[PDB]
C-alpha cells in the first residue's frame, strides 16, 4: 500500500477498440476450438460456441441464459442458429453497451434481453445455462452459491454447459512430468498483482454438491495454446495501434500476459474444460 494515491494505467482501463486490436471479429475472450485444423480464429471461436450450446438440447421456445456474456458472441450463434428467447448478464458495462447494440441488430422472433447483473442477483427461471470463462472471475468462497443459484433456476429437465480454465495439482503435474520453473513461478505471482485455479477434481466436487450430475468434461488444453498464439500474433501485428491507443506499458503487459499463458497450455500446466451438468 503506497500512501499517495497513484491514478495507474490498468490493462483494465482498455477500450473495446484496444481489444479489437487482437480478438476476432465476435471478440471471443476465451478458448477457441479448432473442430477443423485449418479454421480460421473467428471460425473457431463459433465452433467453440456452437460445441457449448449443442451440449444443451436447445428446443424451441426455451429461454437460454448466457452468465458473463462478454461482448455477446454467444448469444448471436444462440440467436441465429436455435429458436430460443436468450438473456446474457455481464459486470461490464463496456461489454454490457456493446451485446445490447450488437444483438439489437439480429432478426429474432423471440425475447433477447441484455443486463448489467451479476448471477448473484438473478433469480429468473431458465431452461438451459451457458457460461464460457466466467467462472474463472468467482471468488471459491461463492463456488456453492453459484452452483446451487445455477439449479435452483433451472428445471426437472435442466443441463448446464460450464467453461473454465483449470489447473492441477503438484502430485498430478509429477506424475505428468511437467515440471514447474522458476520463470512459471514468477509469471504466477505476475498474474497474482495484474489479474488459485480450480482443478477437474474440484469442478466435480463442487457441481455435485449442489445435486447436479456431471455428464461430460471436454478438455481443450492445446485449442487454448493456439489461441492465445494467435491472438499474441495480431496483438503485436497491431503493436503501433496499440501503443498509440495505450501506451508501451500496457502493450507489454498485455503480450506477457498472452504468450505467458500460451506457455502454460502448452507446457502442460494449465488446462481448460467444458463440463456437461444435469439435473
Ligand atoms: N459474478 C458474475 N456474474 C455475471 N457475470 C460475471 C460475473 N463475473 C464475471 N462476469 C462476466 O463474465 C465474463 C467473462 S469474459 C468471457 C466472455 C464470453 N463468455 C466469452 O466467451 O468471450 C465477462 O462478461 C464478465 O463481466
Ligand atoms: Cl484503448
Amino acid at each position: 500500500l503506497r500512501p499517495f494515491y497513484e491514478e495507474s494505467q490498468s490493462i483494465y482501463d482498455v477500450s473495446d477498440e484496444f481489444f479489437s486490436l487482437f480478438l476476432d471479429p465476435t471478440m471471443a475472450y476465451t478458448c477457441a476450438y479448432f473442430e477443423r485444423e485449418d479454421m480460421t480464429l473467428e471460425e473457431a471461436q463459433n465452433a467453440k460456441f456452437d460445441l457449448a450450446l449443442d451440449k444443451l438440447h436447445l428446443e424451441p421456445g426455451m429461454t437460454l441464459l448466457d452468465i458473463g456474456c462478454g461482448w455477446g458472441g454467444g448469444l448471436q450463434r444462440a440467436i441465429e442458429n436455435y429458436d430460443v428467447n436468450v438473456i446474457g448478464i455481464t459486470l461490464s458495462r463496456n461489454q454490457f453497451e456493446y451485446s445490447k447494440a450488437k444483438l439489437a441488430k439480429i432478426p429474432t422472433e423471440r425475447s433477447v434481453q441484455v443486463r448489467l447483473q451479476g448471477w448473484d442477483e438473478f433469480t429468473d427461471k431458465v431452461d438451459r445455462i451457458v457460461s464460457i470463462g466466467a467462472f474463472e472471475a468467482f471468488k471459491m468462497e461463492r463456488y456453492a452459491a453459484f452452483f446451487e443459484r445455477s439449479y435452483d433456476i433451472l428445471p426437472d429437465d435442466g443441463r448446464m454447459l460450464l467453461h473454465t480454465i483449470l489447473t492441477y495439482t503438484q502430485k498430478q503435474m509429477h506424475e505428468m512430468g511437467v515440471k514447474v520453473t522458476m520463470s512459471d513461478v514468477r509469471f504466477m505471482k505476475f498474474i497474482g498483482e495484474e489479474i488459485q485455479l480450480p482443478a477437474q477434481e474440484d469442478i466435480f466436487k463442487f457441481a455435485q454438491a449442489a445435486d447436479f450430475s456431471v455428464e461430460k468434461v471436454q478438455l481443450l488444453q492445446q485449442h487454448y495454446a493456439r489461441t492465445l498464439n494467435i491472438w499474441a500474433a495480431n496483438l503485436e501485428a497491431n503493436k503501433d495501434r496499440a501503443i498509440a491507443l495505450q501506451s508501451e506499458e500496457i502493450y507489454n503487459k498485455y503480450m506477457h500476459y498472452l504468450t505467458g499463458c500460451e506457455h502454460f497450455f502448452r507446457k502442460g500446466i494449465s488446462n481448460v474444460g467444458q463440463f456437461t451438468l444435469t439435473k
